[PDB]
DNA sequence: CATCCAGGTAC
DNA sequence: GGTACCTGGAT
């Protein structure tokens, strides 16, 4: 509940970050005692899927922010702090956090796989420049990744999708210019609208596999399925597109083959 | 700017003039093309008169015209009790999609200018079994010419700031230049004076030919590649490809002409 | 519908 | 400190 508010800080800074209102989250939904029943079926009938779980625990820590979100409005708004500059402080902070939810929510997820992974960890492409490419994890580890890039998995993790799909098979290419086609990347999305032309032109365009909401993974198939052409290579598709419940049976999979 | 009339029953945007209406209203204010007419020249200040002043000039006067219809509808749904977290983030949804919007616009003013032709819109259809495909903002001169050969025509993405956003140009391109080959030629365009070295340099190795940045930033960009004193990094590969955003223009005759 | 990011926030 | 986020609707 009641935050210190220090109006000399920009209003958002007030706000506990992202991974604090995530484990109150994981708290007050009971989420440890649920991940203990992964893909058993929860009390209301449901299959306790990884999805469901990442899609509850940004629901929930949403509702948290929101309310710290309230307390930092009416402090401001008491404060005499601009309206519009506070809301639009506000909807870019819920843009930056929102993706921060949910790629927390992936390594709380990775954690309780037991998965190795390192997260937001640059792999320089220039020595001479500090910039590089930065997968959300690398899985095992950079080292493993540099020494033999067959036997890692870079992935990247989205929320809301829109045309940024473009931005993984962007990363996709600079990584194999570098590093060769041997690299396995997979890109995450969390995204009800998420489209078959961008499945299928990143699974064409450097992208391995490519993990999906679970609500929009049948719809996205019969799409998929629908279409009928001698170059079309439908089973590709269809097996290198995954419910993100998926992921992390599937990472375990490959580092058990690699 | 004119006093709206403003239906509240509207989505509140659906209240403000569409871009195109605020650019042509922007570019009779500052008499743009009579600041056309002149371009290349010294204005009476002394400043040369370039494709990017004018573009930045436009941009902002469209923009202090957005913001003045922008407040007339704030006020007016204000009036009417209307959520004012959904009304401001619906106002900076607008002003995401116009801001890109109004560059592109102003891009075509100096398109048209130049006589250069173009096309916007088109999309660059991937796979025979799909309709959707790759969309740079300009084709030069046309969707047609670039298809019966891509070499011919010009690819011409074009990006307000950047952010990370470089990437889905090097997307798009892989997608363009997997399906048609490296004869193509694709030009990223920034207007964004905090657009990186990394992102450059990252572009030009990797599917984009040409990298056009605000003119206000390329002295600085290029004191930063220049500053790379590694000796491995041949910083005259990518200078020679990094242009400023006036250049563009007589980049894209000198490509027609000799195409 | 796909793309914009008149863009600050957050780690 | 510098880059990636888009708990995202408007266009």
């Amino acid at each position: 509940r009641n935050l210190v508010i220090d109006i000399t800080k920009k209003p958002t800074q007030n706000i506990p970050p992202t991974n604090e209102i995530i484990e109150e989250a994981i708290t007050e939904l009971n989420v440890d005692e649920l991940l203990d029943r992964l893909f058993e079926k929860d009390e209301s009938g449901e299959v306790i899927t990884p999805s469901r779980i990442a899609k509850m625990l940004e629901e929930k820590a949403f509702e948290i922010y929101k309310e710290y979100e309230k307390q930092v409005r009416e402090a401001y708004l008491s404060a005499g702090y601009s309206r519009e500059k506070l809301e639009q402080s506000f909807q870019q902070a819920r843009f930056s956090r929102g993706g921060k939810a949910f790629e927390i929510i992936f390594t709380k997820l990775l954690n309780k796989f037991g998965i190795r992974y390192e997260h937001d960890r640059v792999i320089k492409i220039y020595d001479y420049i500090t910039e590089g490419e930065k997968p959300a994890f690398i899985i095992p580890s950079v080292r493993t990744f540099l020494n033999d890039p067959s036997s890692a998995i870079l992935i990247t993790v989205k929320r809301k999708v829109r045309e940024r799909w473009r931005e993984a098979v962007g990363e996709a290419q600079i990584l194999r210019n570098k590093f060769g086609d041997e690299i396995n990347f997979w890109f995450v999305g969390f995204d009800e609208e998420f489209t078959i032309y961008s499945a299928i032109a990143m699974l064409d365009n450097g992208i391995d596999r490519v993990y999906v909401i679970d609500g929009r993974y049948d719809s996205l198939i019969e799409e998929i399925k629908r279409i009928s052409d001698p170059n079309f290579n439908e089973d590709k598709y269809i097996q290198k597109i995954r419910r993100f419940s998926d992921i992390f049976d599937d990472i375990i999979q490959f580092l058990n083959k690699h």
